[PDB]
């Protein structure tokens, strides 16, 4: 389900903890959240890596050079694009989805 402003401040006190690689004890501390679950909000969000701010178009050009160079994998966009592959998968289709409605 969706992940609460409370949720993720749980989430971040008991990655501090056990760190990563230890999801069975971070996912003890919350209520209705897997272990995997705790991995992806920590991978797709918490992490302070991973960007907050909305996408800026020399990130969607540099996006959209390197989809049509290598189709053939997508883990492999990431690393040149500071977001994670699922953002860049989930970007692209919008950005196929804007032009295909003009």
């Amino acid at each position: 389900g969706v992940w609460t402003n409370i949720e993720d401040e749980i989430l971040k006190a008991s990655v501090s903890k056990y760190g990563l690689n230890q999801w069975a004890r971070v996912s003890s501390l919350l209520a209705r959240k897997t272990p995997k679950q705790c991995k992806a909000r920590w991978n797709e969000w918490l992490d302070p890596s991973i960007r907050k701010i909305e996408w800026s178009k020399d990130e969607d050009e540099k996006l959209l050079h390197l989809a049509k160079l290598m189709p053939t994998q997508w883990r492999t966009i990431a690393p040149i694009v500071g977001r994670t592959a699922n953002q860049c998968l989930e970007r692209y289709q919008k950005l196929l989805d804007e032009a295909e409605a003009a």
